[PDB]
């Protein structure tokens, strides 16, 4: 049910349009351009206190994507290969990047020489390539991640980076905060995290299908890579050290979820600071005193502008009704309407997308009371939003009672694990279901072969 | 002398770093990334008035973009081409955007329904790749062009076609003066337009080694483009006709020439609109009232963030001279100075860097002394800038004194010409030059075959 309003939203909303000759490739068309825009800001609008922006090519040669050992294991036959330059055959191949380890770190082997140059912090959204799952899914899984946003970090100690893996959480949690969208934030297990990497700690989100995607990730390098692209630097005694390294990222998919985590019958229903238009003005008109409605409609669109506000002045020749559906399918927040009546009042009526609560405000402040409605729809959406996920994640003390609440309710599964391989690998053959990862507390017997379990994992079918 | 300059002014002020293993492809480090930045909110604060931003793929297949006549065969050995997946041989090629004709226009053919629809005007900044001449250039003849703006319209008749042609014209005449760069407008010679176009305007400027740089081009398709993608629309009589197109781009070239038209023997100079700050607050101390300085440049700091301005408070431990060159080869406009003294007045230095008068003013309006200040440079700026070209396109009569001007000059040469083929080729063999476009004027005689010459002539050396 999810899967198809999804889709058909993404064609009317005019989002991104899947008609193009290659599987896993879309386009973005204006109106979900300006939302992914707008997302954008929010994003850079944190990213940029404490990390600078760069930007790298887009092409690596074999030599240095298979310098590294488990990572160009991961991406092996994931790579799209440029082969020719015209119509000659290139005498070294070139890979379009998925990720840019590899692109960037031989370069930072040459921008780092002294400890006074750490830390660096750098970030780019650009767009990577991947080459997987017959299953072709808009924003969710594709082959062209658009908006391919990764940082990466360089640091002198082991310690700061576990340092940084911290703030990366937390800088994730703002932005998705932000956006109003929910997240379970674990350990993924050592047989999943990004090829090369110490840990990695992901974010995952419910889809309304119950079923789990992952948004965003942040990887704990180590020296590692340091060790591989000899990323050295001189210490204040005179000696060279591999420095600590740590990378996130996120992608479309934060895209995704945004339009589906407060998604609607109405059509799509977006945080302010997210949607195309925060406020779209209908004068309502029927040839009485419309001179004097568009004037004062007018006067308002200017008015807000100034203020700082996405307006947007509909002016069209066409029924306030029809008016009302496209900006409500499109998620517009507030509606400002305007007609004889309030006009001659100096009064409006402002309605909300979230909850439809039609209201009647001055016009002679109204510029803080929209302001105010704003921060209230972001809170209820972000609530509602929480208590959604939250009540489908649920507990299991029998391997059975998983699959029993899984296949009947989906959502996540919340469980005491003791984290061994093989112990894992039979949990989710068994259940059919992927264990997201694992979150340390109190210990208790392990689900599955009841031995002593430190962890607390949690479970569900993904994306 | 320039290209020297040039490279080590992108080095010494951090804009890209050339030591990337791939030839022709370069990487922003953050300092150059930020202009970047900036030069692009200009262009898209124009842009976006009547264009709407989109994002289509970066790869093209054999049957799309081969299936132009002229077009292919312009870039046929200048694409780059994707032939496996991972280790399989894709059963159809994949060919990096050249520039997206190929791409969009499928995809027009759908989007393009009723004359209600018309007319649409798109375009996007993405990464665009050309296999070409040996010759890297960096910003000016690159494998990545990774600063490709295209904008692609679709009209009902040739007559709007046209008009949009104009438009474009204007669009671009004033990105440019935004950012003091000077330029020629010709029309291009009918063997150098865009491969399927029916004409290419060409804006060129003169770099400060007396060659040409093509800085942008727009280019009337007409309806070449719409009969081959099958790009239809039903008039408001019932009938189908093919739909008239334009297209018009810029590249990291804009960024090119900024650096390099107003360049410096202190290094880099730019537009106010365009560095990576506006004002850079300078504190001078000595251990005398410091506390007071501080807290002064702080006050001042806030105050002006405020106000609109990219402003940043170097309050780093080092002497004031070093911070004042590193701040003046970087291109910040305004350095801020305040010390003991002047604060003690309620005043401040404030010091040009296209001039580098220093003037005294009043911290108690300083934001307004300062927005006047940046005005002033940019005019500054772009006035010695268009004397400095103009001074530079000299006439000729005859084919001989061409020649000598070139050689001995460089710059421009201005001419008469019939505008023949064969008359032009001979004309750019024995002088070992460029005709870079034409002007329609009043008649003479061609400075070659001495026939009737209806067109005004220019003449280069170019990149
Ligand atoms: N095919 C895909 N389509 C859409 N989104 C996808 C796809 N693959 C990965 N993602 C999303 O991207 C996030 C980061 O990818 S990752 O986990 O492989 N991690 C990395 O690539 C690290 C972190 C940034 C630089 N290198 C992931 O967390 C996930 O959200
Ligand atoms: N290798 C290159 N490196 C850097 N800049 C380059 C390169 N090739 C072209 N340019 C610059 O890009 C501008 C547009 O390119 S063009 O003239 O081929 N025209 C086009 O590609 C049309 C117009 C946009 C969509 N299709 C040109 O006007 C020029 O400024
Ligand atoms: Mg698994
Ligand atoms: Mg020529
Ligand atoms: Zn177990
Ligand atoms: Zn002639």
């Amino acid at each position: 049910e999810f899967s198809e309003w999804f889709h058909n939203i993404l064609e009317e909303a005019e989002i991104i349009d899947q008609r193009y000759p290659v599987k896993g490739m879309h386009v973005w068309m204006p109106h979900g351009f300006m939302i992914r825009k707008n997302t954008l800001k929010i994003l850079r609008r944190i990213l940029d206190r404490d990390h600078e922006e760069v930007l790298f090519p887009l092409l690596v040669p074999e030599d240095e994507l298979a310098k590294e050992a488990i990572h160009v294991k991961g991406f092996e036959d994931e790579v799209y290969w440029v082969t020719h330059g015209g119509l000659s055959k290139l005498q070294r191949k070139l890979a379009l990047r998925p990720t840019s380890e590899t692109v960037m770190y031989p370069m930072f082997a040459l921008w780092v020489r002294s400890h006074t140059d750490l830390p660096m912090r750098f970030y780019q959204v650009v767009n990577t390539f991947r080459y997987e799952t017959k299953h072709t899914r808009p924003l969710i899984r594709v082959r062209e991640i658009t908006t391919f946003k990764e940082a990466h970090t360089i640091h002198a100690t082991a310690s700061e980076a576990e340092e940084q893996v911290e703030r990366a959480v937390e800088i994730y949690k703002e932005f998705f905060n932000s956006l109003g969208i929910p997240y379970l934030i674990t350990r993924r297990p050592p047989w999943d995290k990004f090829p090369g990497s110490e840990y990695t700690v992901a974010f995952d989100t419910l889809m309304p299908d119950g079923k789990t995607l992952q948004i965003g990730t942040v990887h704990n390098l180590g020296q590692t890579f340091a060790r591989t692209f000899e990323i050295k630097f001189e210490t204040p005694e005179g000696d060279h050290e591999y420095v600590h390294q740590t990378c996130y990222g996120l992608s479309d998919r934060v895209i995704a979820s945004v339009i589906a985590i407060h998604g609607d019958e109405s059509g799509l229903c977006l945080p302010p600071d997210v949607a195309a238009h925060q406020v779209v003005i209908v004068p309502i008109i029927f040839k009485k005193a419309a001179e004097e409605v568009m004037e004062a409609c007018r006067e308002l669109r200017s008015r807000l502008e100034a203020a700082g506000f996405r307006v947007h002045l509909d002016d069209r020749d066409i029924r306030a009704g029809r008016k009302y559906y496209e900006w409500e399918m499109r998620g517009v927040p507030l509606r400002v309407e305007i007609g004889p009546r309030d006009l001659e009042k100096g009064a409006a009526v402002i309605s909300r997308r979230d909850t439809g609560e039609k209201v009647t405000a001055d016009l002679q402040g109204i510029e803080e009371t929209l302001r105010e409605l704003m921060k209230d729809i972001l809170e209820n959406l972000r609530t509602r939003a929480w208590e959604r996920m939250e009540s489908e994640i649920r507990e299991a003390e029998t391997l059975e009672e998983a699959s029993r609440i899984v296949d009947e309710k989906r959502g996540i599964i919340s469980f005491m694990w003791c984290g061994e391989e093989e112990c894992g690998m039979d949990v989710e053959e068994k259940v059919r279901v992927d264990i997201l990862g694992i979150q340390e507390e109190g210990s208790g017997t392990c689900i599955n072969c009841g031995r002593e379990a430190p962890y607390r994992a949690y479970l569900a079918r993904t994306y």
